[PDB]
C-alpha cells in the first residue's frame, strides 16, 4: 500500500510513534518519506548483502530474517516479509525496538542525512491527527 502522507502519520500515531522516546510524529514521516515514499511494499539491497523492507527499510542484518542473509540476527523476531504488508503494526513494533537501541533515529541513515536538524514537524502539516 502507498499512504498519503497525513494517513501515515495518523497510522503512526495510533500505533504510538507520536513522541516514542522523545521523536515527535515528523521525524517517523520524514523517515518514511525518504525510506520508501510511503510505500509498504519497498525493498532495497544493501552493499554487505542485507536488505532492507517496507515502509521504514527495516534491514535483515539486524532485524528479521528473509532467509537470505547469511550471520545476521533477528531481534524483532519476525519474517521480513510482514514488514510489507497494508497493515503497518509490524514495522512499528520492531521501529521502536530498534529506536530504543542506544542510537536512536540515527540507526535510519536517511533520518540522520535529510530529516534530523530540519523543520520536521512540517511533514504533519494540515493532518488530522
Amino acid at each position: 500500500k502507498v499512504f498519503g502522507r497525513c494517513e501515515l502519520a495518523a497510522a503512526m500515531k495510533r500505533h504510538g510513534l507520536d513522541n516514542y522516546r522523545g521523536y515527535s510524529l515528523g521525524n517517523w514521516v520524514c523517515a518514511a518519506k525518504f525510506e520508501s515514499n510511503f510505500n509498504t511494499q519497498a525493498t532495497n539491497r544493501n552493499t554487505d548483502g542485507s536488505t532492507d523492507y517496507g515502509i521504514l527499510q527495516i534491514n535483515s542484518r539486524w532485524w528479521c530474517n528473509d532467509g537470505r542473509t547469511p550471520g545476521s540476527r533477528n531481534l524483532c523476531n519476525i519474517p521480513c516479509s510482514a514488514l510489507l504488508s497494508s497493515d503497518i503494526t509490524a514495522s512499528v513494533n520492531c521501529a521502536k525496538k530498534i529506536v530504543s537501541d542506544g542510537n536512536g533515529m540515527n540507526a535510519w541513515v536517511a533520518w540522520r542525512n535529510r530529516c534530523k536538524g530540519t523543520d520536521v514537524q512540517a511533514w504533519i502539516r494540515g493532518c488530522r491527527l
